[PDB]
C-alpha cells in the first residue's frame, strides 16, 4: 500500500542496494519501477522479478559516466508511465586510491558516478516534477566517509561530501515546489557487520514516501558508528 499508484526511477538496480530497494517498492505497490544498469540480462532478470511482484518495469542499460545515459533513464520514465514520482539515486562506485596514487581517470569516473549523475538525473526529475505539479520525491544514498572519511578512499570520500551539499542545496531551491530531497548515509554493505541492503531499502521507502511528511535537506546517518564520537581520537598507525 505504501507506494501505490507511484513511479520510481531507482539507480543502482541490478543488483545489490538498488536491486532490493526496486523489490521492497513493488512489494509496497509501486505502480511503475524504471531501473538500469550495465548488465542487460541482469537487467532482464530483475525486470521479470519485478512483474511477478505487481510493478511494471523498465530496464535501461546505461553507463552512469555518460550524462545522456542519466538523461536516458528518467526519459524512459516518461516515455512508460508518462509521469514521476520518486527518484533513488543508489548507484555508485567504490573504487579506492589514496591523495598519493590516484589517477584522474580514477577521480574522474568517481566524480562522475557519484556526484555527476546525481546531479544530472535529479536535473531531469525536477523537470517531471515540475511540469505534472507533483510533490517529487529525491533519496540520494550517500556514505559515512563524507565528512572526510578514510585514507585509502580520498576520492571516493570527496565525492560524497560533494553529494551531501548538493542534497542541501537542491532541497533548499525546491522548498516551495513541495520537492524533498534526503539522503541516507550508509556504511559498508553485504557487530559490526556489513549492512543489510534490505533493511537499507526500509529507509530509503521511509524517505521517498509520504510517511516522513514535509522532510527534505536531511542528511541522516545509517550505520553503526557515530561521526565525532570515538574512545580515543582516531589516528593513523603510520605517516602516509
Amino acid at each position: 500500500g505504501q507506494l501505490k499508484g507511484k513511479i520510481a526511477v531507482i539507480t543502482g538496480s541490478t543488483q545489490g542496494l538498488g536491486a532490493a530497494t526496486a523489490r521492497l517498492f513493488a512489494e509496497r505497490g509501486a505502480q511503475g519501477l524504471v531501473i538500469c544498469g550495465r548488465s542487460a540480462e541482469k537487467g532482464r532478470a530483475q525486470a521479470a522479478g519485478l512483474e511477478e511482484l505487481g510493478a511494471k518495469a523498465v530496464f535501461v542499460q546505461v553507463d552512469l559516466e555518460n550524462v545522456e545515459d542519466c538523461r536516458r533513464i528518467v526519459a524512459e520514465a516518461d516515455r512508460a508511465f508518462g509521469r514521476l514520482d520518486i527518484l533513488v539515486n543508489a548507484a555508485g562506485l567504490t573504487d579506492r586510491g589514496t591523495i598519493l596514487d590516484t589517477s584522474p581517470e580514477l577521480f574522474d569516473r568517481l566524480f562522475a558516478v557519484n556526484t555527476r549523475a546525481p546531479f544530472f538525473l535529479i536535473q531531469e526529475a525536477i523537470k517531471l516534477f515540475r511540469r505534472d505539479r507533483v510533490e517529487g520525491a529525491i533519496v540520494n544514498v550517500s556514505s559515512m566517509s563524507s565528512m572526510g572519511g578514510q585514507p585509502f578512499i580520498a576520492a571516493y570520500c570527496a565525492s560524497k561530501g560533494a553529494l551531501d551539499t548538493l542534497t542541501r542545496n537542491v532541497a533548499y531551491s525546491v522548498l516551495r515546489n513541495r520537492i524533498r530531497v534526503n539522503s541516507l548515509n550508509i556504511g559498508w554493505m553485504a557487530f559490526g557487520r556489513l549492512l543489510d541492503p534490505a533493511k537499507v531499502a526500509r529507509a530509503i521507502a521511509f524517505l521517498a514516501s509520504e510517511e516522513s511528511g514535509l522532510m527534505t535537506g536531511a542528511i541522516v546517518n545509517f550505520d553503526q558508528s557515530v561521526w565525532g564520537a570515538y574512545d580515543g581520537s582516531p589516528h593513523p598507525e603510520k605517516p602516509l
